[PDB]
């Protein structure tokens, strides 16, 4: 049933270290349609999940499932190609293990993107939101990704999340957007985690507006919590597919096809942005 | 462990088709104490769940468990006699399969009733509420009925719920209430799904009032989401057992005995109402 | 998989009755660092959980796990030394069984303490809060401790929680605080149940403030609901470790070390308080 413990994560890391010969400092997890950066991986090594000891089985959902290692912007990185989402039914242990493997591989910074709905009236389709905090409905409701025995080797029983979204990384991301004159697309905000897989209902959207949420999505918070637990710094950026409040007012529906079209519209800019961020990251 | 997939649903539908010789266009799921309509089933065929391949086992909870087919108001219908509720511990797969069997049987419209608590100050015991939207706390909290692999043959990975409660069906229900001069009992509103089985606490009721909820109950939203996913139109009506906000202000308790007494008070009127709705439904 | 049913609870109670020769009227469950009262147990009998038929296995988490019986303040009591929390991954059945064993042993009143975060601006580190109601996010989200088959021998399918926190017991606790001149430390309030194990995020804290929550913690509500279901009266007291709203405004982190330091600061006073409450409890 593979628990995301020290022994099991170590066995996966040992396999990866041997096969790739890359020691990554940075990890990357991408939103759907936002995977182009993994094409710029120089000296790349592709490792199917299915080959890695103790990695989660992903064949029921299918589609791509690779760990990709190599160099971006002069830095060594490890990327997940084929993301695990909790609405697919993956367990807490299955979500946690690949991030803890990143930790054992030497990852100190995790960069994450996702697609999400805009709740704040200021947000438009195609905007970026630097996530500065979250409202974790699964966590409040006994489905926190850390429910279960604590793995002491990685972190504490009761983590504090007040610094889960690194302030310096947010400031660096904004700086680079300003230098390249697309800062008008960049916002900061609070992310509500909707477990999914149904989109927020119109009345759910309205409730989230009342509760001080700026953005809503079905991902990212579980990964953030596992990273924070084991001391990995996180930058999380949402690409806004739509404004759910406006759509509710106008009786307009959300669909994944529209979402992917927005991802295609911004994928190249997001790639350029994150490549520069990687280049500008501290060597420490 | 029977997954609610295409193959398993097909095997159940094939058994039912053979035994009943009825091709239903309408499905019906009833609230507790609101099952009288299933007595007007003409040319009826009763099929115990326990006889149907792949139907959920319900013997731990016990009580009645039949699929009933036949004719109401000149239309062919299929009804669940003995409802599956998620607070009993049924899985996502167990809730989903009977609705997907309805889909394969040919159901295009699902009519659902339930008993619920009033939050909106305008609501009194014995009132009806046409549900026009919902706040799905289990869904926000990673217990959405669709969590797990998607069954592509039935619907999309990410459904939009903005039209989950059919507007035309709401308007028809209200029209019939007006013709029979009981429209003063009929409201529209937003339904909060409390997983249950404890009634909303007084402070939970107060919170729901702040969040724009009109009614709260422990059912119906899972069925609505499975129906919406596979393209079945839904009319959902709550019978109000009590006003939870007033009861909290007056330190008055809710109990199931009082709830069933309200169901008995309105069961015959609800039967007449729904029979007329069935008669007036489009042939398409 | 041991269900918390009548037969299984009876087997545990029969073992305990034989080994201890104590018939307790009062049960006690303590917050972390607040276990000193279990040192004043006169004529004490210590029974490891691992020896009791059908008790939950707790070796993965480890640490102490004893049932302690004996006399406090002239009354016969049973205490849990080593508390089961749902964020550890224990099931509904594992949480419920020890409280139902208390019921079969003859417990009529359950006294519970916990450590929690202050949301209400009036609350300071070291304050006590008499819990008068709750917001149960796991319950709203389909993780209520009673989800599953109902055990009819203990209580009803649909409990009402409006009297879950006994008013007379709250008044008695306050009276004793007044007599001993520490009533300035004592508040009353509404408790939000955060499943855990991560502390409330700063934005979650802000949301809880908007929703009328006074205190937030990761315990106690499951035990309250099982006790209420089987007719045991409850007094629940939170010791405030910090004010989460102030900490968010000042960018100050919460950690368990700080929490335990507050418990140490108030443990002796809480012991004296609860011993007096036990002495003053009705003989009925």
């Amino acid at each position: 049933p593979v628990v995301a413990n020290y022994e099991n994560a170590s066995m996966a890391a040992d396999y990866i270290k041997r096969v790739s010969n890359v020691l990554p400092d940075i990890g990357i997890i991408c939103g759907s349609g936002l995977g182009k950066l993994i094409e710029e991986i120089e000296e790349r090594k592709v490792i199917p999940y299915i080959n890695i000891p103790n990695f989660p089985k992903t064949t029921v959902a299918g589609h791509v499932g690779n760990l990709v290692l190599g160099s971006v912007g002069g830095r060594k990185i490890v990327a997940m190609q084929g993301r695990l989402h909790m609405y697919e039914g993956y367990s807490n242990q299955e979500i946690a293990l690949p991030i803890r493997v990143m930790k054992l591989l030497g990852v100190r910074v995790l960069l994450i993107t996702n697609l999400a709905g805009g709740i704040n009236r200021k947000l438009k389709s195609g905007d970026f939101v630097l996530i500065k905090g979250h409202i974790n409905f699964p966590g409040l409701g006994l489905n926190n990704v850390l429910v279960g025995p604590n793995q002491d080797e990685f972190g504490p029983r009761f983590p504090d999340l007040s610094n889960a979204y690194d302030r310096l990384l947010q400031q660096l991301a904004l700086k680079i957007a300003q230098e390249n004159d697309f800062q008008d697309l960049v916002h900061e905000g609070v992310y509500a985690f909707n477990g999914g897989p149904t989109y927020e209902s119109p009345d759910e959207s309205n409730m989230l507006l009342k509760l001080g949420c700026d953005v809503v999505g079905m991902s990212t918070v579980p990964e953030v919590i596992i990273a924070c637990h084991c001391g990995i710094k996180v930058l999380a950026v949402s690409l806004i597919a739509n404004n759910s409040i406006l759509d509710a007012e106008n009786d307009v529906s959300i669909n994944h096809e529209k979402v992917l079209a927005v991802a295609e519209k911004r994928a190249d800019l997001l790639q350029m942005w994150f490549k520069e961020i990687i280049t500008r990251l501290p060597l420490d």
